[PDB]
């Protein structure tokens, strides 16, 4: 249970930036929204809903050696990179993503859901 | 049948450069060697026996992409390069070589012996 005090709130549904509000969070869901318990001082910030990226590939990254690494590396080697990929994606403000290709992403989603590693909520497509 | 007129001849066995000589060739072998028929004017050159390279790999050549080409190319693709490799080796003065690795070299040797392509006499090792 925590109360967030924002100086400005972005209304996604109406697309307008409102004034100061207070958000009360209990059991991982928004419980109350007051216009006007632990507390976080955000009164000098703008609060928005977490962003969603609808096209990512968390199991890979482009590089000069990406066209010869597939014949020498294993997916287990790519998982250890995906750890940092997912952490960096989450810390940038994207709380959920849609993974659209790759067999490493379902396993990363399971690990993130079990709390083993940090990352966003993953909707994985698997093999294209 | 041709007669070669050299201004100087290198005696490999004694390791000394002799004076003008005449070499008569019949049936692919040296028939006569005279110190002092078709004719070739070499009187302003030094004649030596053909050279032998005891370590070559005629089926390949080093390049920046040589560590990723093996997974995308076939030996048939390497034969077409070996054609030029063998021609360039022969035209440089090396009439015979010892190939010490590679499965393309026995086929190149057979093709050269049958007269299909130009090259040196190949003693091929095959797979190491």
């Amino acid at each position: 249970p925590v109360a967030l005090h924002c100086g400005k709130l972005f209304d996604a549904r109406s697309g307008r930036v409102l004034g100061p509000h207070t958000v009360v969070v209990r059991d991982g869901r928004i419980d109350q929204l007051i216009s006007g318990l632990a507390a976080v001082d955000l009164r000098n910030r703008t609060c928005l809903p977490g962003w969603t990226d609808l096209h990512v590939h968390l199991g890979d990254e482009s590089s000069p050696q990406s066209y010869s690494e597939g014949f020498r590396l294993d997916p287990i080697d790519f998982a250890y990179r995906s750890v940092g990929y997912a952490e960096r994606t989450l810390l940038a403000g994207f709380t959920s993503v849609r993974d659209l290709g790759g067999e490493v992403s379902p396993h990363l989603r399971d690990a993130v859901n079990q709390g083993l590693v940090k990352g966003p909520r993953i909707f994985a497509a698997g093999k294209s």
